[PDB]
């Protein structure tokens, strides 16, 4: 007596970047409000993007990239007001890896960044007009290699 | 030298049914604008669905299903007039295997079926409003085991 | 001048269940350690599954189902030891939608469950020899609708 | 009563490219073994890769990019023989879109191109050893903006 009705999955942008090591994703059930950058280096000189938590109220939360030795020494705390509608960034060399080297994020009345080395390949994740970003996804190992997006109407 | 604009991917509707030998996917760039539906048996009895064939102007076509020595005796062909917007059926039991042994055919415009045998387990692919179907994916071997849809909004 | 080298998103099994209110995906890059499933109800009655949540140690953790009126009463702790190969369970009405009421992980060292109402519909997520799951995905909103996995080789 | 067993979906590596009109998707139930590029432009001058058509000759085949006004004058036939290990090429500007402008197909038993116009940016669809490239999917419009592809083992 179970009807089955099929479910749904959310419509995907991207990956960009590069193949890594472990493929990821965190789509929450609610809006996400805080993104975490973590990085080596130092902002007076370079900063090497290392890894990258995402979190959505109240406990929803992932770290994705930073499984290597290298310590972290930076971050940078993104606070975001509403919902994300596009994302870019550089892609260049890091140890011997092409990653994301630095990420901006655009929301319907805000822009965050770009934070990062913004030298590089550059990327961008766009959606349709009237859609949210509801989730990432992407590949990581020793850093971030690789971003995409999940989105859905309004 | 070339922008990384993220590429993106239709939502998807399922799937339902069950696991078979090898996964399908067809969504073409142009409507889908015909589907036959190949069975054994008798549509003065019972008719047994084993491939389904896709097709899309000019020359787009897939099949699905029938890979077995199963002779076809009957076909349905069904000539879609409008976007189709849902889906459904029935699962059951088919020379021991779990199959998608009914479908209909709901566009904007018209109904096409239940064509099959429609008893079973029933299944239904439904979509936002303002969403049409533009492809679909599942599995099948011998019969078609399992399927779910590509959708987008109008 | 990045080359795109094209990254990967894992195969996935499913989703089983029924279309719920969110697409929800929680795919970490470490082994999934512990689930929690809470429930309404009494083990020594009829144990009501109401939301799982699902962490990867040190800090990545998803929480899906819940969002309801209805108080939780009881929770069910797993610490995963090995990889999870399998999961099954039982998907049956609750409060007027089909959902997901029992499930038991199995890895390939031990089995947990199922923990749960187990009576229903049965569902089964199994996967190719020499596989394992390394996340999940699903629709949730009061309860858990629908859930997935993802999977990859070793 | 129908047992839920999970149905699988191909892992996927990509899409690499740009964004595009439509998504499209072709992975046939029989291996791959036919490939058309069709392009303007002179094979001594330079080639534009309008559309490609892939097929699992003669039951399933499926055609993107070319939807346009731009009349086709010379195509490049591939006859594939064994499984598909590896897909490179270049992308770069043609009339106002980043598009693939060539490719370069690899199978188990010898390579095939590259066809097309050698000049723009990298790519490379490279998937885990012992797995075979079992179809593409993409994004398209007037020509082939992205491309990926859905690989399984074996
Ligand atoms: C140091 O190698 C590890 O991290 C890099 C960079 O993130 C890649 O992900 C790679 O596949 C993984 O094995
Ligand atoms: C006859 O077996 C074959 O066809 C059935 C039914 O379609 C399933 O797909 C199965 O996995 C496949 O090996
Ligand atoms: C009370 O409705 C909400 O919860 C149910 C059960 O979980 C479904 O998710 C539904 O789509 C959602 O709106
Ligand atoms: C001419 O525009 C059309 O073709 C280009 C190139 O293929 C893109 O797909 C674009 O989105 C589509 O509208």
């Amino acid at each position: 007596m179970a009807l089955q009705l099929a479910a749904h999955s959310d419509a995907r942008s991207g990956p960009v970047g590069s193949n890594g090591g472990q493929f990821w994703s965190f789509r929450p059930v609610r809006p996400l409000n805080k993104i975490v950058l973590s990085f080596s280096g130092s902002p007076d000189q370079t900063l090497n993007l290392i890894s990258i938590t995402f979190s959505s109220n109240p406990t929803d939360i992932i770290t994705v990239g930073g499984v290597g030795p290298e310590p972290l020494t930076y971050t940078e705390t993104v606070n975001i007001d509403g919902d994300i509608i596009e994302i870019s960034g550089m892609i260049a060399n890091y140890k011997g890896y092409n990653v994301i080297r630095s990420i901006k994020f655009t929301t319907n009345k805000k822009e965050y960044g770009p934070y990062g080395a913004n030298a590089g390949t550059p990327f961008n994740i766009k959606i349709p007009d009237g859609n949210k970003i509801v989730g990432f996804f992407g590949n990581s190992g020793w850093y971030v290699d690789a971003i995409g997006a999940y989105y859905t109407a309004k």
